[PDB]
């Protein structure tokens, strides 16, 4: 009915909590799992291939990170549908956490090394760009399409891109806000970063929180704690409610790149995330 | 009648809401659209030219990042003018976000390589000097120039300098605070922002938050949520007053440069700015 | 099972506070303590050591940093555990700091000098990759494994890795988070810390805080001071239980490298971290089997 | 007589505003305003010149900046000043900006290029030490001196340094805390900010706020808005009072330095900084 | 007798104020004042000298900055000497502030230049690693030693290290947290700041605050106010209690080093700090 959110219901099983991870999607897939038929290099991202001239940017498939997505079923609630007052999930907050920061520690690999003119030193560790935004919602995240050259030739299949929804090439205004180019979150490990960014135009139900740190060879940097909540509720005390009895959780970790020995080749590393959503029952008309 | 603040209309359509996107204006116009006889510059500035002398400084139009702004319609309040107590509108509040930086985890395009000794590694991300301005307010945003050099030769025609406003050439006081040279930010895409700040002196019907972070390859840094709002009532709980029904947004969001394999040619980069702004209606003397 | 908490308990003695602290566990171990055999490296790893091929990465034990823990009795407060209220331990705040970051100052050795050219300048000091972890729980510190590459072979003895708990190889999951890896933090100085992070599914009476810095040469950054209190409760008040009556520190705080003149090698140094934990007696509702 | 703090005064003409702009003391004089005989570098230094050996270092007065300060007159206040209880002006508060940092974007002029092999690139930045003070109060700023070498050589004429306080040469304790070398910020653009810091012993009735940030090619960073309010009352609610009814302003906005092409001859970029002290009056014993 | 703590002393003289500044102990003494003696470094190290291999690492004392302190006398207060109930001051807050930072902003002497190949650009401003730390107690602070390397010889008159204490050669153990290597801080410029550090598991009457950041050309970074008051209770509003009515001042403040022309000679730079101390009297058992 009338989307008009009421009390909080109360009694047995009106709160529940759902823990869920999300794996990285930095390029190579979850298969083949053979650390020599390409599995070695799962939670990166496979070389990264640069443009041949201005007007010739080809980028693999596999050298693109993209979102991770996961739709999560909550237990359910109406049994009569026809109801002037129903009931709905509305998420409260969320302990969100990025795990393995600890493994960039290890400097004992055969990465470029950081003394050069010998070849010693240690194995250089992960640095440079990094971006984490994670989102939780009763819809798909809503994205807006954005890219730095509208000229990019990325592949038809494997991706979906701002081409793939608009069913034509992509045009100057791509490179700015370009309305017409929307899309959201639907599949995992297939909408690429460098185009699709959270819509703040849409989203009313949905609550994402990114933040991005550029360069080459910046140092990364990472909090966890499992004592930090994050709340989803509104200036009006009111969180995302599930309209679908399906909840949908967003994110994107990247740490930065490592270099191989073999004309400084860069590799993304990504982290999961993890999720614990405290939900509860909500009165709408 | 008296500028004497009073209370908040209560009723049907007292509160609403605006949204609205502002595209940066770092050089190159929107049109020509075609993305091989100048659009693929569109959302950047054109090369940066330099300085040929001490006195020689003549830099193209296209090369200058200038304000962006909008002046949005209100739907309108008062019948009779006349009367001794009317309504003006009143911003309360303002969700703004900058859009796409995750579009600058490209690093596969053809800028200037991490390794030029072999021309291999990745293409060089987006760094250097940036620049993020909001503002919000009855009037248009109140300006105060000051530049680097008094000597720069900026053109008569294609932007709004200091000259253009005093019809006189720029004067050593206009390197530190000269009160003559003042302005109003009342076109988008033609004030230059290394020429036009906000005026502390005046903008006493609006709102404006800025920051800089300068350098050559200094990391950029970005945050975007839909959760954070900005409130734009002063010390007395008063928000900015329209006094004519025309909202006006200003800002500037540049995120540095990328540099090309020419040369070490410097294109500037901005990104698309988002307002959604809270309004009530106020009893006004 | 039912672990229904209830009011705090009043009265003498129903308030204590426990210290300790905790020595890092570099690479070095504590003995030999002869500083020309060894010892002068206590306190930092030994020379770390390069994989020879993209295939062939084999870490020597005493160049991977390891969790520091430490369990702690507590005083006894039941002496017969079939009551329906019992009394608990619960850990309400913790007082923690990193010892001796001034020690950071020495750039008078004969570490990699500034200069090369004449061979002068200053010793460089301690730089690059910094993580800080502790941990104050009733349970050994639930651990999930996470590496940068399965193909990693460590050692099978004197360090307790993924292998040591599957009893088979990694696999590709190993590099992201792979659930069948777990293991908990119940030795100090064998689990490395670039294989083993504090586990977010579990650690249910556990309060864990982590922060890591990346690069090589990054500057080392730290605070210390005696007025700092880190609470411990949850959002409803109530902090970390002890339902077996021995608390459990867990800790890693890792500086940074210092570089030797030879061949850019690399040790890691790691401090001491001080622990004073406020803990006060809680009415429970018999949670025992 | 007695400074036995009461009651706020109340009734007409009882609060007050007061705005100034004070411009920045680099080492180049508003005159001469030629932009050819020197007028150029009005809101720099002049090129900082170095010392010739370990015991001659004489820096020439046009390359050390200086503190900015102005004093204000207030209105009015007592008819009869024999009398037991008087009126003074009490600062509340102040909004303070540094305007202009959007100037430092020109980076299209004829300093030192960022690509030295084919001298291209941008003209560089300003960039390095950055150093930010301002103060209110009803008495000149209290000065402390203390420098980095008590063998500096600064001039006896238009500079006030240590010896032209003491009447004698500096003495090594000038390189630490030595509470002889003291002074009063009376004179604009007079005293060396690298000799003259605010002294914590004294200004009982100014607050003064500083940071700094050294280096030599550090990224200049900054903040501006018109919606900060100082607080200038103390820790018993009051603030700064004008015993002789006139008010100082004293700062110093340094932002690092623009290197040249010829032999990288440094020069210092000063920002000018604006005031809006809002005062009320205070009954006093 | 009986350390309980009960109410707050009321009436005339109940509550003091005391005052001081501590002058940096970085390895050159006051003495002699000559500036040609030796007197030139005071406020500085004299040069740092290596360690000649693995083996032999013999630092002057004028090399390492030491621990600056100051014991204050403070007005007397019980009479009856042998009562239930006596008086004790008791520290409220501290007014705290390092002073100079803008003596950093001489870079017109004759330290390394920027442009090297040429001996051009400026005189290299002090960086590199920092060190802060102040304290305020009843009792002299304690501490613990921790060394870099317990095979280092100091020497052995000029400076307290831990074999003055223990009567014996350093253990490996004195690398990380020997129990045995214990002191506290009851000189002036003897206690070297890379050896000895704040004891958290003693000074329960003593509050310390104290921050480091490392490397070899980081920017110093410095705030100073005289509106910051540093808070001294605990968290039961008790704040450090003067048993022997001597008050105990403890600081460090290292700003880095300055490098010369000569082998890149450091010297370390320090920095000396104000103290302003409410204390009020307290009745305990
Ligand atoms: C397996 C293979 O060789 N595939 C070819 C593609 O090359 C691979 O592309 C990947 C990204 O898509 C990675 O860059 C691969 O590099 C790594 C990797 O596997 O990750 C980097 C690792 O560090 C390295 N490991 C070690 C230990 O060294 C491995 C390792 O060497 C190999 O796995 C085993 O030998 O390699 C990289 O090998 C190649 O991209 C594709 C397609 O090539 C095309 C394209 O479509 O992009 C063909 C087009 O016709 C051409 N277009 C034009 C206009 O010329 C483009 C163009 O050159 C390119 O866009 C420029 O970048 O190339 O072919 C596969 O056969
Ligand atoms: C097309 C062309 O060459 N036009 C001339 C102008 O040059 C263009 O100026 C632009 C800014 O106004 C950009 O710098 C252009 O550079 C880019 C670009 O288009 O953005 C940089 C891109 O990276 C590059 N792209 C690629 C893939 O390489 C493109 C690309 O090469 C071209 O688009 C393809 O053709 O180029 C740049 O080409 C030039 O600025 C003007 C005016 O020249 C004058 C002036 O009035 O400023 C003439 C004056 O007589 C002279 N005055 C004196 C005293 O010397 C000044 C002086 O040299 C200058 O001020 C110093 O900077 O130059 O002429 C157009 O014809
Ligand atoms: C005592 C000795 O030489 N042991 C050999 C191992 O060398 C030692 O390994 C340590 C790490 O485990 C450190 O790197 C040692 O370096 C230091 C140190 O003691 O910490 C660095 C110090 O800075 C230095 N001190 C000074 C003042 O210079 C000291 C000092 O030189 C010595 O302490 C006294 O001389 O040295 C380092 O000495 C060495 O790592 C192993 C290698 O053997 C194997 C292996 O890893 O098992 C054998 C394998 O068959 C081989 N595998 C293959 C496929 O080749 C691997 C492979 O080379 C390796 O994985 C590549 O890294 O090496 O041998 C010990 O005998
Ligand atoms: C006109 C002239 O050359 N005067 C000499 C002085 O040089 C000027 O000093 C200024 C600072 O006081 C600036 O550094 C001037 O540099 C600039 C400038 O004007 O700002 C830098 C600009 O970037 C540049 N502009 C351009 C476009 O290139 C301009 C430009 O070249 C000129 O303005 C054009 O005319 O130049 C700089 O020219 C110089 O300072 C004095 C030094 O004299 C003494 C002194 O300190 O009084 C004499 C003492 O006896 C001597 N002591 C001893 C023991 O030798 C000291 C000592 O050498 C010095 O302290 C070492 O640093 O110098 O001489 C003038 O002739
Ligand atoms: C005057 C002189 O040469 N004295 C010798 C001592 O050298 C001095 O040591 C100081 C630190 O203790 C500084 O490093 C001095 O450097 C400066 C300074 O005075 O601070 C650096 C300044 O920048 C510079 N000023 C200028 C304008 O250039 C001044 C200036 O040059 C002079 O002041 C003017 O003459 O110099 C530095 O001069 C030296 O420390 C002592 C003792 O030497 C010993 C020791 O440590 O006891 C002797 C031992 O026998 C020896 N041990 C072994 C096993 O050989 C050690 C060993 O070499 C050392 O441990 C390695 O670091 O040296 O001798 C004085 O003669």
């Amino acid at each position: 009915g009338g989307m008009e959110v009421l009390d909080l219901v109360t009694g047995p099983d009106s709160v529940t909590e759902i823990e869920a991870f999300l794996n990285p999607r930095m390029g190579q897939p979850p298969t083949p799992e053979s650390l020599t038929e390409g599995g070695q290099y799962y939670g990166w991202s496979r070389g990264i291939n640069l443009a041949t001239s201005d007007t010739e940017d080809s980028p693999g498939n596999n050298t693109l990170p993209t979102w991770s997505m996961a739709k999560l079923q909550l237990p359910m609630l109406n049994e009569d549908l026809t109801c002037d007052t129903l009931q709905m999930w509305e998420a409260v907050s969320v302990k969100t956490e990025v795990v393995g920061s600890g493994s960039l520690l290890d400097v004992h690999g055969f990465n470029k090394p950081t003394d050069t003119v010998n070849t010693k030193g240690i194995s250089t560790p992960v640095e440079g760009s990094q971006y984490h935004v994670f989102a939780v919602g009763g819809e798909p995240l809503d994205l807006q399409g954005l890219v730095t050259d509208a000229r990019t030739k990325y592949k038809e299949e494997g991706v979906v891109t701002i081409k793939t929804i608009t069913k034509k090439d992509m045009v100057n205004k791509d490179q700015v806000l370009n309305p017409i180019s929307k899309a959201k979150l639907d599949k995992d490990g297939m909408y690429p970063v460098e185009i699709w960014h959270p819509d703040p135009a849409k989203n009313e139900n949905t609550r994402y929180f990114g933040n991005y740190t550029g360069g080459t060879t910046t140092p990364p940097v990472l909090q966890f704690t499992n004592t930090l909540t994050t709340v989803l509720l509104d200036e009006n005390g009111v969180g995302p409610l599930c309209k679908g009895e399906g909840l949908y959780l967003s994110c994107v970790d990247i740490m930065g790149w490592r270099v191989t020995r073999n004309y400084d080749v860069h590799h993304w590393r990504g982290l999961p995330r993890y999720f614990k959503i405290t939900l509860r029952k909500r009165w709408v008309k």
